[PDB]
């Protein structure tokens, strides 16, 4: 029985993925987020990539016979430069911002239960304090 791993495998295709979505490609979800003031903003992505970075993004996108195609979804109570870098995240694994931005980062990775960007930026504010 012959076995085999590309441990870059995921890395790779995660990269494929995000060129996908930059260059608006097999996406099925666009999200019009519209906060107070900011002028209105919108992203396309893939729901299965949205899903497997954040529970929300998956219970919004998982019900039994769905839309065929291209669903807009409105956002409601965050920054598009806070969904901007969410998206980004579960694109690449990355997320940058200026120190003054962690905290509507974190608001807004708890909100989409983005464990792991919500840990990140728990650190660092505490980290931050004398
Ligand atoms: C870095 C950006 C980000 O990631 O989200 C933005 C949050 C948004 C509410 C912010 C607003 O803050 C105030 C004081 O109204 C004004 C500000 O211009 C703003 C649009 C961005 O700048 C900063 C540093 O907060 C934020």
């Amino acid at each position: 029985t012959f076995s085999y791993t590309l441990e870059d495998h995921t890395k790779q295709a995660f990269g494929i993925m995000n060129e996908l979505r930059l260059s608006q490609q097999l996406c099925d979800v666009t999200l019009q987020v519209k906060y107070q003031d900011a002028p209105a903003a919108q992203f396309m992505a893939h729901k299965v990539v949205l899903a497997s970075s954040s529970p929300v993004f998956k219970a919004m996108f998982t019900n039994g016979l769905r839309e065929q195609g291209m669903e807009v979804v409105s956002i409601e109570g965050i920054h598009p430069k806070v969904m901007e870098r969410l998206i980004e995240f579960a694109y690449t694994a990355s997320i940058s911002m200026g120190e003054k931005c962690v905290l509507h980062v974190m608001n807004g990775a708890v909100m989409y239960q983005i464990d792991s960007v919500v840990r990140a930026c728990a650190d660092f504010l505490v980290q931050q304090l004398d």
